[PDB]
């Protein structure tokens, strides 16, 4: 019944059994350990020098080993392909699908009965969970946790968030280029990932909300001894999960994805969460669209008072009660599917029914929330088939300026300024010839999965310095790229199809009038449908949208099969491989 | 001039520089270390629990770190995707190209000025060297080394080789199925890779002969303290190589490949060496064909008395003088390109001019060799466009039986028995209905890069047990797969194109007369050219050669671009990416 | 000039040089590394499973190694004998002198040119510094740092301090015996030592004030990446200190001890600091008495607002500016000997001249201090030749009750209740027959270096529960033992000579009137000098003071040479060994 026995204890094939035993005993494992029906537990290790965010997982694996051994298993630790958001060029999103490919190969083709997935930095959570979904042997995820709180002259400084606030304090002469480095260094005072509500905190929280972590695990800061005890408890549990055959497909049900969509809104989750969870849904065989994110999550209020939306940081999120406290608030409104089973063998409802808010400054009750209507809205129209807007970081300046007109409520119109990539933007934003005022919507195209190739976090553009000196902070930002989860920009992201894939962004000229109507969920460049096909005819004639040639073999290989962000930016030909450890391997 | 400064010390982009610094300082590296022009040295780490052969590299990296620090560099250790020959299913050759892809992405897209490649198990050497070739920043390779000698009742037992000798001592009732495990376990008495002249010993020796290791490094057994001192010396040297900009393209010249072809013959190298070095040649932009292997290497004699061809093991190879002693014997005949520069900054001729044979039982002089004419012969004909034959392991039983006829010298004819994969063979070999005698040539088809998908080491087939009980040991083996380097079978391997790619093997019927003529280098099934196209017409009509559907996304992705073993079984669309760290990234 | 060459590079003795080289090369060190005049740097490692407080030093040593290698040295890491305050029975003070003995043997008898001392838990700081003082090769100390702040329902909880507050919240029915464990576990949320102003924080701060750490090093919490960068900087510096021959005797001058006495008062240092620094003074050959502590430190105000005296914890102490900020406040009053050289090669005055208070809630200015007159007073009389009183934790309840009488200001009298050890006290304190009221001074005898043997932290006795239920919290505590540095008890400690050494405590009967006069610095049992010798005659006649027989060989060996706490509780025959690396070895 244990698939590892086909390698280490196969009486029908004496020759090959002796071959695997010989190699896997050369650092002291005994024949009896490998031939006594003990679960072989992989640790999918994401920590290294090259991934500082996840590096503490090298130490946490020691506690995992204690739990596995004690429970009767054997650990085989092995590496996941490196991903690092602050490091990989041109973009670390290029590499989520590559790490997925390799991890599928290890889980499928080696004698592993179960796996501990070490998650942390932005894309390691989906890469690990996607591969676990495809192979579908029992799997449990362990967050490494955020860095400790940053401290600067008595105030909390958040990683990532302090950058966008210092990039406006530097571009206004109020901060030099040397003290800019000190204010940023203060925000990374320990090991762990981003300590704001960035993509990493989002995805690790959602991994718990999905049922893939022990309750309370996601929020624990990396240097806390609580993280080390949880690592041990997961080592014990994954062995029992093997005996129970508790698989990702048993846990990652539609109602688990619904719980995660609603927790995402309540915690202020990143605009990257729909990309990664739609990816995961497809790889486990559950249907989940961008429209589901609006349907289940748009009207959920924001409860977690964390930067960039709020004031506090990861340590405070943990002390306040973390994911269980958030789930418990949603349970009080009947907005949690409480019977969804989780890795610890209990339902999310049983795990969270007694979770209280332990700090009311950091986590708000549902009825007195931090902000209402904090989910995602999907915008459609001639600009793109889908894009989403981060409603949780709309400020009162943005609300009072743009969303306050009696002629057209919850809607605005303005002039469009288009940049073709982040380099084009960084060379034209401060250019006074552009005449960027209070009625301008900046566009960023060519930054999607195929165009960049990435996709890259380049949409949260800053206003020109002649507008930031007058007092205009945030401006409408729309693009076919992404943004950092730590961004407090209420941008219109993830436009699908991208420009390089025939999206309407490809034919937008700077100076065209555009109308973003959040009420009717539309996003159109105000032009003729006749002139629309004329711009597209001239495009196909002069060769399609222009974007850089591939620079590596993987760039080229991935560009030929990758789909759009709307559906997870997955390798499209990989999705047919379902439950491959048990369906012999699938089409 | 150091490419790492674009990440850690880029005054034009203050924002992003602060971002990389923040993350890479969170385990204690100082700003000064990262912003003082110090070479950033990657360690491409191949050791893990999942790769027992290479696992000691986790410990060797400590000595590498000492050398890099002392020389003024900074180490960033990161993982290579796991490959393990005794472990990966269905074949570890499926994963050489996947590890290549990921390592290209790390070297190209991270702030690395140079890299230490940790090599060992069969495919880690080419995977690491291929990726280093594509990116072409300074790189040095470190072998982990073989396991210690096996000992069984006073005799040396070799890993891999003891299996083929116990698989014939078990299939003849002279060894049970429990004592079979003990005789094999004795051959793996420490950490390290195979201690015979297998693929790992071959490829690690060739890496030194190519100029990519310090002289004397390849042969050192893994547990020897000499291995730890060499690791430190390489850490020092890679930093100097960065200052000198000594690149793989400077070292991997045509004449380096010629030196390796000739060292391969002298050491008894594996039939997998042409696949991996033709791959490496293409990835560095040097021309190298299977015909070059015959042209430069066929007539070189066998000098190393190691199992499977000979008697001794890896420790003895090291004590006898290792690669330098072999090179020095070839230098005495003027058969080494002595001016080829190597990683230590000296030519291979200067490194080896004083290397002596220290044990004459283990390494023979050129003039009194162990065997003559020990290289590869290329066979062509209607069976395949190319295949090679391992001349160094032809026994006197094989020579006296097959290669001793006055009607046709150095040639034989016989009946063909075809198996479609290793499973078909293991179900028909002992079948008495086959009537396999002294005039039978067994064929193995469907085992190539696309068919298996692998390719897999399945050609060294054993004779039926009714022939092994009479006294017939080795039989002619021909196929479109590979064999283990530890095999003493003089097989005809690496047939290109494979059956699944339209090779002549696809239309061979069991019972057809075949003629292998080593004199004229031909290999034909004795049939009509008219009937040849008829069998092929019926094939294309009934759908092509049959082989398993892909089981994973990577299997499918790789099958669409992988080429044939004749030209390295590389990803064909990857070869256009040349010197991509300096040519901006290449087409 | 490097003493390590007598081992590794001694041309006069070829035989023995080859012997040491052979052994120390067996894990890969080269002959050239050991025979090229490179400083051999020991790391005196105090971390282990058995010493949780110091265990992170096992990880910090990696950064130390980077700095030593980079600077041109070689690291030899070796262990210090385990000491652990929360762990060793019957007392961890028994083992400070044993760790000292062993570390002297390593530094003196091995080829070490310099040493990094890893300090942390209470007694590792003096044990390491004492041994470094005796041998006197260049030495630098590295604190591991405190644990992170404890958090319980929105409030800071300190390790050790939360115990004394929960031992009074448990002994009053307001806390059960299970929730008692949770409130204490919250105070230890990471690796590191006690996060209050306990003995560890005291001694590590004083090690910096003495000049034995890089400026700013003492206060850094253990999990902060700042700790890892400082570890690296010390590895670099110790190599330069070897070239400069900057020795403990150059740094630990009388004026360094004066700086530490005054910093001790300003930070609220533990009553154990005089024991350990008088020990260190004697081992380096500087004169320092308990009277010096009063003379130089009594009138210094308390500036650090840390538990137990104040509100904050170790992280806040670091953010506020740590030791340099405290030194800078004392410099502003001319109370620092600013020209005392420190390990980094600069004077303490140059290192601290620009150190500012960064959080005014945590560190107070000298002129608006937290409390005045916060040092130690020495009490003498017929009870003991010396004892000290912790003036920084005298509460207003203690001040208003006891130190507020017009008949005798700053003085009190009361009834004496004597317990013979902690076991006797724990069996009699709550006994209602004792009738303990507002005019009772509790005594603890038999707890000194010889009696316990310890000495043990047993003097901070709690009031009976019938007094704690009425409202009487703190009572006068006097004894020949110690107390925890985390104690907010204004006790009279360290009585010398102890009862078991003939101190006046040995003849004190319960019920005797005693008069503690802090004004005249006297402490007498109000009895006749005639009756005093009568009680002592009856003692010597009936055999001396009673105390347990030795339980281990070390207990017995130490009892025969150990002196009293007044003079450091050192091995008295060890003090004559001065500068033994250079004076051939001393008498
Ligand atoms: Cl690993
Ligand atoms: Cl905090
Ligand atoms: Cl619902
Ligand atoms: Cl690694
Ligand atoms: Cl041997
Ligand atoms: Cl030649
Ligand atoms: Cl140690
Ligand atoms: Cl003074
Ligand atoms: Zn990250
Ligand atoms: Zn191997
Ligand atoms: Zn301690």
């Amino acid at each position: 019944k244990l698939r590892s026995r086909a390698w280490f204890d196969n009486p029908d094939d004496v020759d090959m059994t002796a071959l695997y035993l010989e190699r896997y005993m050369n650092y002291g494992l005994s024949q009896e350990e490998l031939q006594s029906g003990r679960p072989i537990i992989g640790i999918a290790q994401t920590g290294s020098d090259l991934s500082p965010c996840n590096r503490h997982h090298l130490e946490l694996a020691k506690r995992v080993r204690d739990g596995v051994r004690e429970a009767g298993g054997i650990v085989i630790e092995f590496p996941v392909h490196p991903i690092q958001e602050t490091g990989k060029r041109p973009t670390a999103g290029l590499d989520r699908n590559l790490a997925y490919l390799g991890l599928v190969e290890v889980l499928y083709g080696y004698p592993l009965d179960g796996v501990v997935l070490t998650i942390g930095c932005d894309k390691t959570t989906p890469a690990c969970l996607m591969a676990a979904a495809t192979v579908n042997i029992p799997a449990i995820a362990l967050s490494v946790g955020p860095m400790l709180n940053g401290w600067f002259r008595g105030e909390r400084t958040g990683s990532g968030t302090i950058v966008w606030k210092a990039r406006e304090l530097l571009a206004k002469g109020e901060i030099d280029y040397q003290g800019f480095v000190k204010l940023v260094a203060s925000s990374a005072p320990s090991t762990g990932y981003c300590n704001t509500m960035g993509t990493a905190t989002t995805m690790n929280s959602l991994a718990e909300a999905l049922g893939m972590q022990l309750p309370g695990s996601a929020a624990i800061p990396a240097p806390y001894r609580d993280r080390q005890e949880v690592a041990y408890l997961m080592g014990r549990r994954i062995v029992e999960m093997v005996h129970e055959d508790l698989k990702p497909s048993d846990i990652l049900t539609k109602e688990a994805f619904i719980n995660a969509i609603r927790v995402n809104s309540a915690i202020g989750g990143s605009t990257n969460a729909p990309i990664h969870l739609n990816a995961l849904a497809r790889h486990i065989g559950v249907e989940l669209t961008v429209d589901d994110w609006q349907k289940y999550g748009e009207e959920i209020p924001l409860l977690v008072n964390l930067q960039p939306a709020g004031e506090y940081l990861g340590e405070d999120y943990y002390h306040a009660g973390g994911v269980p406290a958030v789930v418990n608030q949603l349970m009080g409104q009947g907005l949690i599917h409480e019977d969804a089973i989780t890795v610890n063998g209990k339902t999310i409802g049983e795990n969270c029914k007694n979770a209280t808010i332990e700090d009311g400054n950091v986590i708000k009750t549902y009825d007195q929330p931090l902000k209402k209507h904090a989910g995602f809205r999907v915008l459609r129209g001639n600009l793109f088939s889908s894009a989403i807007m981060k409603l949780s970081v709309i400020s009162d300046e943005f609300r009072n300026r743009y969303l306050s007109d009696a002629k057209d409520p919850n809607a605005f119109e303005g002039k469009a300024v288009v940049f073709d990539g982040p380099e084009d933007y960084h060379h034209r934003i401060d250019d006074p010839a552009l005449e960027i005022d209070e009625h301008t919507v900046l566009f960023m195209r060519g930054a999607g999965p195929i165009g960049y190739p990435g996709a890259a976090e380049v949409v949260n553009m800053r206003a020109p310095d002649y507008l930031l000196k007058k007092g205009i902070t945030s401006l409408p930002c729309i693009g076919d790229g992404r943004q950092s989860g730590t961004s407090g920009s209420p941008s219109i992201l993830n436009a699908s199809p991208e420009a390089a894939a025939g999206g309407g962004l490809a034919i937008l000229k700077t100076g065209d009038r555009v109308r973003i109507d959040l009420g009717r969920g539309t996003a159109d460049i105000l032009i003729s449908d006749e002139e629309l096909a004329e711009r597209r005819k001239a495009l196909e004639a002069v060769g399609g949208y222009k974007y850089p040639e591939s620079q590596t073999p993987w760039q080229e290989i991935q560009r030929a099969v990758i789909g759009q962000m709307e559906t997870g930016a997955v390798l499209e030909n990989a999705v047919k491989y379902q439950d491959i450890a048990h369906t012999r391997g699938l089409p």
